[PDB]
């Protein structure tokens, strides 16, 4: 009892500052303290009860700044705290926790396209490098399952890719999966039982609805139903057994939706709205404050 679905940062004419917090079990959002500096293209993630924001870009009015950044915000201080930062800065970044470390994974600096990846230590306070995918990879989807890091599509540069690939930790090692059904850049990628799921995304020519989920035993990937609606660039978590998106971009609208998948009946419907549209928010659950 007492989680709450967090969204930090994200886009709307600008890059964003919001922390806010939405209660499946009432409907309720309540916001919290703002990210010390505004940012888009973010992940968030969650260890020992602290909610992170890792790298993304300021998007402002007097610049455009990739952010090697990560912050830490405690629900029972509700304030937000610098850790140590990245090796680079990572805009479009995806990230995955492994036993208590957090994984930043790919990402944009400039007209670079990283295939690098790090690993943070908490308790330590440090960051190192690992392996680096065998792709270049910004805007890319991060899930853990089993105590294995999966990196889903994303953008080299030239062409946005359907591929995806694996990491072992134990080998410090990266291989190829089989690749999705669809190219997609921005999709929101989460783990749900015993598979990755790909949800909306771009794939260089329209925002996407569909979803496909890829399962770790049989290799395969699967369509289940579709969103509601299309979108690139929106937060995804996982909470009680449902997979929720929030927000993104339908080539039209900044999105407040978010809607909820219900792996039993494979439906999803809308639950709530955020309280303005935005994309490329940072999104995981914790404890309420
Ligand atoms: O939301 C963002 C930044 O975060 C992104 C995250 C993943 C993929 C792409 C971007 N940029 C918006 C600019 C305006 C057009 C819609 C995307």
């Amino acid at each position: 009892v007492g989680r709450l679905i967090y969204t930090a940062g994200g886009y709307f004419r600008q890059s964003l500052s919001y922390l806010e917090a939405y209660n499946p079990s009432n409907g309720s959002w309540l916001r919290l303290a703002d990210l010390q500096v505004p940012r888009s293209g973010l992940a968030g993630c969650v260890v020992g009860g602290l909610l992170y924001a890792v790298g993304g870009r300021n998007n402002s009015p007097d610049g455009n700044t990739d952010s090697s950044a990560l912050d830490c915000y405690n629900p029972m201080t509700n304030q937000w705290s610098p850790c140590a930062s990245m090796s680079v800065p990572r805009n479009r970044i995806g990230v995955g926790v492994i036993d208590g470390h957090i994984y930043a994974v790919g990402g944009s600096h400039g007209c670079i396209h990283h295939s690098s990846v790090e690993r943070y230590e908490p308790e330590r306070d440090e960051w190192h490098l690992v392996a680096p995918m065998l792709t270049r990879r910004i805007g890319v989807g991060v899930a853990v399952l089993n105590r294995l890091l999966y990196a889903v599509g994303g953008f080299d540069g030239t062409n946005r890719l359907n591929s995806a690939e694996c990491y072992y930790p134990e080998r410090n090692e990266w291989r190829m999966i089989t690749p999705m059904n669809t190219i997609r850049s921005g999709a929101g990628v989460c783990v749900l039982h015993n598979c990755i799921y790909a949800a909306g995304g771009y794939d260089g020519q329209d925002q996407l609805n569909s979803v496909e989920r890829y399962d770790v035993e049989t290799e395969t990937w699967t369509f289940v139903a579709p969103m509601r609606h299309h979108r690139s660039a929106l937060g995804i978590t996982v909470h009680q057994g449902k997979i929720y998106v929030l927000g993104g971009y339908d080539g039209h609208t900044f999105l407040d939706s978010v809607e909820c998948y219900d792996p039993d009946s494979d439906t999803w419907s809308e639950v709530t709205r955020m309280t303005s549209g935005r994309s490329g928010v940072g999104v995981a659950v914790t404890m309420e404050p």
